[PDB]
């Protein structure tokens, strides 16, 4: 079984931080768009989810739009760009 290293990819994208709301319009460990996060299942604020269901709605993004979904730090979740990228 895969397991994507969500917390690399979160290192790369908010230098960890699960709670990140820097005011750049983007929330939470993953730096997820509000669109996305609500497209995927995600209610409230990404920055108030739990680690845990910020990877949930994470894990569904994967399944649908591939690690292009996170152009430069997909790569750090350990998955070979060149399989999982769709």
């Amino acid at each position: 079984g895969p397991s994507p290293n969500w917390d690399a990819v979160a290192q790369c994208e908010s230098g960890g931080n699960w709670a990140a709301n820097t005011g750049n319009g983007k929330y939470g460990g993953l730096q997820f768009k509000p669109a996305t996060w609500a497209a995927f299942g995600g209610v409230g604020n990404p920055a108030a989810a739990s680690r845990e269901q910020q990877i949930a709605v994470a894990n569904r993004v994967l399944a649908e739009q591939g690690l292009d979904a996170w152009p430069t730090c997909g790569a750090a979740s350990g998955l070979p760009i060149a399989l999982w990228s769709k």
